[PDB]
């Protein structure tokens, strides 16, 4: 049938929200009151792909918007980028794999691990103001860690 989705905000495991950053990257905020108006509403769709109780594989798009993130090579290094895609074919259940996270929950923590990418998370900074990336360490300074917020 058609491909199931839930809209949703996230935020880093320090609480900082997420804010578009330019037509293609995100950042990350710390956000309250008014300003929480500039988050981030995601599309999350539970797609195809290998799937365990605690790893759920999920396209992550913006709401009503044909952009998703995906995990590709960029100048030889894998990375996080905003992607355009056609408007009358996404979403879909058969993701293409550079558009899949495996959603891990582990001590009640949300951890987004690319699926065409081992080990490499969705990751925010400590400073504010910083790009969303690709890392490939679950474990330093860096945040690999989140919590989701259903949206109507
Ligand atoms: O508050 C002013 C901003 C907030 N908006 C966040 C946003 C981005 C993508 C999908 C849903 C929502 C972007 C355009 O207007």
């Amino acid at each position: 049938a058609p491909v199931r989705s839930l809209n949703c905000t996230l935020r880093d495991s320090q609480q900082k929200s997420l804010v578009m950053s330019g037509p293609y990257e995100l950042k990350a905020l710390h956000l309250q009151g008014q300003d929480m108006e500039q988050q981030v509403v995601f599309s999350m769709s539970f797609v195809q792909g290998e799937e365990s109780n605690d790893k759920i594989p999920v396209a992550l798009g913006l709401k009503e918007k044909n952009l998703y993130l995906s995990c590709v090579l960029k100048d030889d290094k894998p990375t996080l980028q905003l992607e355009s895609v056609d408007p009358k074919n996404y979403p879909k259940k058969k993701m293409e794999k550079r558009f899949v996270f495996n959603k891990i929950e582990i001590n009640n923590k949300l951890e987004f691990e690319s699926a065409q990418f081992p080990n490499w998370y969705i990751s925010t900074s400590q400073a504010e103001n910083m790009p969303v990336f690709l890392g490939g360490t679950k474990g330093g300074q860096d945040i690999t860690d989140f919590t989701m917020q259903f949206v109507s």
